[PDB]
């Protein structure tokens, strides 16, 4: 599977939260979603760092099975529900 740019299939490096695209100079921020509850789950922040983990608001997941999706698109005013 790996992680590569949809444009330049080389190799994207993950620093946590965001994966950096080499050529393109693009940063892909990945958000931790559930397959059943498709939300930011619950915003856990520590020293600024953030992880999306629905503790009591839904139920915890092993981070090995959490859906880290690259959502850098405008979800505010157009992506309506
Ligand atoms: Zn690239
Ligand atoms: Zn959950």
């Amino acid at each position: 599977m790996e992680i590569t740019c949809p444009v330049c299939h080389h190799a994207l490096e993950r620093n946590g939260d965001t994966a950096h695209c080499e050529t393109c100079a693009k940063d892909f921020s990945l958000q931790a979603l559930c397959p059943d509850c498709r939300q930011p789950l619950q915003v856990l922040k520590a020293c600024g760092a953030v992880d999306y983990f629905c503790q009591n608001g839904h139920g915890l997941i092993s981070k090995k099975r959490v859906n880290f999706v690259i959502s850098d698109q405008l979800e505010h005013h157009h992506h309506h529900h």
